[PDB]
């Protein structure tokens, strides 16, 4: 079982002081605190093992290279891709969802036809399609929100038809933490010939994730949101799919032969997609955060994050005038407002407290404008989060609302 | 005056051995080593002041966010761009030649028209270009090569004409360490309302730059070739285009507004072309990076590195069958192939003595095609290497040419 004492010793951010208080860091949804196995990870690497990674001649060259497709099958084993050669390395979920918008979605959305999302996405799952819409003259259709924070399953029939191509959706919300269920929604994509792309950016954290089981087409997740670095994150495809795909960037190593006489040709998937030198420090990170949260043993940290937001959910029973905003079986995150006061300003006192909390639209307007509110403050309950730092939220929350009423 | 003695004690992969024999790092070019100013920059930022930066409410968001527009503003001095809001973060000089390609390329580029590059570019400068010339119908026109290394510059009357919309430019071969004469080429192109990209990734660490100066439309570098970290990089475009340019990547933090009925409208640049979250460690990393060069003095490395280029020059020419490929003014790096030996195996043997140079096409097939050699060797002679260095790449070629020929 899991001792959130010893796993907090990792974090060193972790005893920082904040504003002369110490630092509840309720924010990782935005960004996760990265353990020093992690960050020595990449710096020892940058110490004693760099060097350029295109399968070079020399020692340190070649042994890079290895490292770095090394961490490609760990993280294919890590969501139970069948093979490594189905994983790109991205900037981030951003970017790869804009990869598979052009690449993908250039070849195969057509005038005329429609692509899905949900009224819950993040702008990262937003944009792109509401681009490539534009480009092409297709449809962007929204499966809209409950009350609850909830998709409303029954309007999929009027959503789905022969020219859906395409469902774009969250695993699980940045702001509500409603875990939807993929699973049968991708049941019913499938049945119509439609692919499935899903923002696992708030999942993989939380709990296993296995994309044989979800039978996803696409699948994109961040480091930095895993306890690891900036800079990188992952896109899986079927490989049947990737096989089909053009190349997006171009430039050095994802061709198989430049001529300025008889043009270009494009070398084998997963590597056709990486283009110039990759981040190699963030994927040599990336893959000491997997190996990280694989040692705690995601059940664990599932296990132990579910009690921590169980025991929140109750105490904050007694903050008066405080609207919760979601579903009550949410994951990882709280997003909340309390009476009429505006988030900025709830969670600038908050921050005076040394308490780190998001507040703002958090990169989903569509959804603020469904609850008709402008902002939003939103608590991360991570899993080096503690019972004190709850009681502490609480407290601010009491004392704020006391103040300001 | 410049210490290469105390310059190599920051940089600790120096100390390395490599089957069994002290390292000689000869492939700078390929990538810089990092000295541990740079390492321990990125690693106490994650140890003690890591968020997400979209000023965010809280303390160390605000301050994050801070950190990574003051190493904005310190790369535009570095280059001396008139304006920090001219610069863009990428992850590279890949990334940047892409964005340019796509955002600025394909609204101003159309059927009929015509686009410059050189027979030197790498494939990062010559990929994308295809690309959009395939897009949108344009022509893809080459400067030709001399057999010295330099460019044909008497076929540009036959190249420019009315229809010629940008001159793509690498400022240093990364091949052969030619020059071009950018500042003239820069002015014939403007005579006929062409822009200029310059791919400056070979050239930010030989000596100052300045893309005032220059006049360039755009420039590109990667921090990891300037002794930096892996997986960032910077666009300089100049405001009047840039203001003009339309996003690339779509997502968070580079819009305004996100309606799903009302369309979304786009931020102000450079944020405009920033989406989702930055490689911020990455950005700490390349700030620490350009102090540390800034320190050392770019006048100074230049006239230290120009020495031990004469130098080397002078020795190798106690090589028997020797092969030099390039300009005798060559920056950075020595292009060469020993005999009729296979450059896979000068390395190989060049690797057993512990002595790193790069083999291969090095993403320039164009420029060997032009000497009519399917690959060449590259030693690269960067601020920290020594003249001891040099001696043993000059010993073990001979040796290689005794024991081989
Ligand atoms: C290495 C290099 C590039 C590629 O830069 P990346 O950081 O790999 O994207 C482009 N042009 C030149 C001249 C280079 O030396
Ligand atoms: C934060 C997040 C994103 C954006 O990820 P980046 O790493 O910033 O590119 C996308 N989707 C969801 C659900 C997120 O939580
Ligand atoms: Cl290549
Ligand atoms: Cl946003």
């Amino acid at each position: 079982i899991f001792s959130v004492d010893k796993v907090r010793a990792d974090f060193p951010v972790l005893s920082r002081e904040v504003n002369g208080l110490p630092l509840a860091y309720l924010d990782s949804a935005a960004s996760a605190q990265k353990p020093s196995q992690v960050i020595d990870a990449e710096a020892e690497f940058y110490r004693h093992g760099y060097a350029a990674v295109h399968r070079g001649i020399h020692t340190l060259s070649a042994q890079a290279t290895e490292k770095m497709e090394n961490v490609r099958k760990r993280a294919s084993l890590f969501i139970n891709a069948r093979s490594a050669e189905e994983l790109v390395f991205v900037r981030g979920t951003t970017e790869g969802i804009n990869l598979v918008a052009n690449s993908w979605g250039n070849s195969n959305v057509r005038a005329g036809d429609n692509i899905i999302i949900s009224q819950m996405e993040a702008h990262a799952n937003i944009v792109p399609w509401q681009m490539l819409c534009a480009r092409v003259g297709a449809e962007l259709r929204v499966i809209p929100l409950n009350p609850d924070g909830t998709l409303q399953l029954e309007t999929l029939p009027t959503l789905f038809d022969e020219k859906t191509r395409l469902l774009a959706i969250t695993h699980v919300s940045n702001v509500l933490g409603t875990e939807n269920p993929l699973a049968e929604m991708i049941t019913l994509a499938h049945q119509h010939g439609a692919k499935v792309l899903v923002d696992g950016a708030q999942a993989v954290m939380h709990h296993p994730v296995d994309v044989q089981a979800l039978d996803c087409d696409f699948y994109v997740f961040s480091g930095h949101k895993l306890y690891g670095p900036t800079g990188i994150g992952i896109l899986y495809v079927k490989e049947a799919l990737l096989q089909e795909m053009p190349p997006w960037e171009g430039g050095g190593s994802m061709i198989a032969t430049v001529s300025l006489s008889e043009g270009t040709t494009w070398t084998k998937a997963p590597w056709r997609f990486e283009a110039g030198t990759p981040n190699t420090g963030g994927i040599i990170g990336l893959g000491a955060a997997l190996e990280y949260v694989s040692a705690l043993g995601l059940n664990n940290i599932a296990e132990y994050e579910q009690n921590l937001m169980h025991y929140a959910l109750s105490q904050l029973e007694s903050v008066p005038d405080l609207t919760l905003y979601g579903p009550q079986n949410r994951l990882g995150v709280i997003a909340f407002n309390l009476g009429k006061h505006h988030a900025y300003d709830v969670g600038s006192f908050l921050d005076n407290y040394g308490i780190a909390v998001r507040t703002g639209h958090h990169c989903a307007m569509p959804l603020m404008a469904y609850y008709n509110v402008p902002a939003m403050c939103r608590a991360s309950l991570a899993m080096y989060n503690t019972h004190e730092e709850v009681d502490r939220l609480v407290t601010g929350l009491q004392r704020i609302h006391r103040l300001l009423g």
